[PDB]
């Protein structure tokens, strides 16, 4: 028997000690080895309540990723709280690895196995585990990359759909590849992401259908982010250590929901000067490495903000972008909660 509790988790990974890649290096020192024979017990006729929006596992993962980034991604110049910090900024090897989140003795993690669980409320099919699945700490905006997929239907998740200020996480049930490249050989910061338009528009159509179920069949309209920093108005992510900013206007194309089944090519740029997602200020990095810089990722989730004040109209307008990296972890941790064992 148990009760919802918070405690300090630890992490486990398969980091390689000989690797210089920074997530490996961090996990080699900050985490223990994974369990090759992990226990998972189904809790017979047990119903548990979960609330992904109030889940300290998220705050803890955020804490780790901040620490990882802080010790791994030194910029040449950091502008924070009005001070200027200068230091060496060598190119690094960067490629996220899965990190498992684990309970210490006297606690356990309950996992909701209801396939269509929306993240808050009762779960009928619950199991207990010592660690979460391995979650890659992929930092991005607008699109969630290399994550886990919903096992059945597309799921719409929100702390309160009625409140337009609350971010919506769209959990996809089918991956769509996004293939980003800064080609080897003009402009060294010019890059692009290629997406399969037929596949992407099919999924986006489905997301639209799902949104209708939640918004009384109102008309669903996508628009580009209203304004803000580039990290939010663009799909922002890190590829091989380089900070990419990609224009997603083409991805949220209302008319495709004409002959538009071809490759979607998003224009991207690599930026040396960025606003740190940690919310701490600005950083400047060295220019991109030479050669073909390339990441192919699965889009597995979408972060959306709904326009407020549209209650009198027959439309609901959505714009890509969540307002919080914690939501990235939320999207992976929603099915977990820590409890204390009696
Ligand atoms: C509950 O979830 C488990 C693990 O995901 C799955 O294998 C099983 O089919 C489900 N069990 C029940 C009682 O439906
Ligand atoms: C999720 O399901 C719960 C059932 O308890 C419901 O109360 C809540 O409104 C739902 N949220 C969404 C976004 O569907
Ligand atoms: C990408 O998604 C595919 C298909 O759903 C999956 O098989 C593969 O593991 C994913 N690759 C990742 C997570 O890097
Ligand atoms: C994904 O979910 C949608 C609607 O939520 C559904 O129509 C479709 O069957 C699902 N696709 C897969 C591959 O499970
Ligand atoms: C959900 O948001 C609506 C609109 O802001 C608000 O009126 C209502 O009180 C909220 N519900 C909860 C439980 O916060
Ligand atoms: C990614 O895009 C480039 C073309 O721009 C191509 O060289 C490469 O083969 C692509 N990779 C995949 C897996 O589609
Ligand atoms: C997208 O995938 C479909 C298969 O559903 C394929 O027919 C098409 O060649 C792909 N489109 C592009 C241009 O990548
Ligand atoms: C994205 O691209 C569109 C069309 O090319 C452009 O008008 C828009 O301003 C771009 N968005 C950003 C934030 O650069
Ligand atoms: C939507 O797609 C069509 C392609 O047929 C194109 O005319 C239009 O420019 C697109 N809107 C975008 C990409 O913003
Ligand atoms: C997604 O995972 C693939 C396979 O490990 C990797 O090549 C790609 O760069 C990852 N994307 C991001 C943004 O980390």
């Amino acid at each position: 028997v148990w009760k919802d509790a918070d405690t300090t988790l630890f992490c486990a990974s398969d980091a390689k000690a000989h690797e210089t890649e920074v997530h490996n290096v961090w996990a080699t020192h900050a985490c223990v080895p994974t369990d090759p024979n992990p226990q998972e017990i189904h809790l017979e006729n047990v119903t548990e309540n979960f609330n992904m929006w109030k889940n300290n596992m998220v705050e803890q993962m955020q804490e780790d990723v901040i620490s990882l980034w802080d010790q791994s991604l030194q910029p040449c110049v950091k502008l924070t709280g009005g001070s200027v910090i200068k230091q060496a900024c060598p190119k690094i090897s960067f490629d996220p690895i899965p990190i498992h989140y684990c309970t210490p003795a006297g606690y356990v993690i309950l996992k909701c196995n209801d396939k269509n669980f929306n993240g808050t409320g009762p779960c009928k099919n619950v199991s207990s585990v010592q660690c979460t699945h391995g979650i890659k700490p992929v930092v991005s905006t607008q699109l969630l990359l290399n994550g886990s997929l919903a096992e059945e239907e597309i799921i719409i998740r929100s702390e309160n759909l009625t409140n337009n200020a609350k971010t919506i996480i769209v959990h996809l049930n089918k991956s769509v590849e996004i293939n980003c490249t800064r080609p080897s050989n003009g402009d060294i910061r010019k890059a692009y992401c290629e997406i399969n338009g037929t596949k992407w528009n099919k999924v986006l159509k489905q997301v639209t259908e799902k949104l209708k179920e939640h918004f009384n069949n109102k008309t669903i309209i996508f628009q580009p982010p209203s304004g803000g920093d580039l990290e939010i108005t663009m799909h922002h992510f890190n590829c091989r250590g380089e900070f990419f900013y990609c224009n997603t206007t083409q991805l949220f194309n209302n008319t495709c929901i004409k002959g538009c089944n071809g490759t979607i090519t998003l224009p991207c740029k690599i930026k040396q000067i960025i606003n740190m997602w940690q919310g701490t200020g600005q950083a400047m990095y060295a220019p991109p490495i030479d050669g073909k810089i390339n990441c192919v990722s699965n889009i597995t989730g979408i972060l959306l903000t709904r326009d407020g004040g549209a209650n009198n109209t027959s439309n609901e307008t959505f714009r890509p972008g969540g307002g919080n990296i914690k939501d990235n972890w939320r999207s992976e941790l929603y099915k977990y909660k820590v409890v204390q064992i009696e």
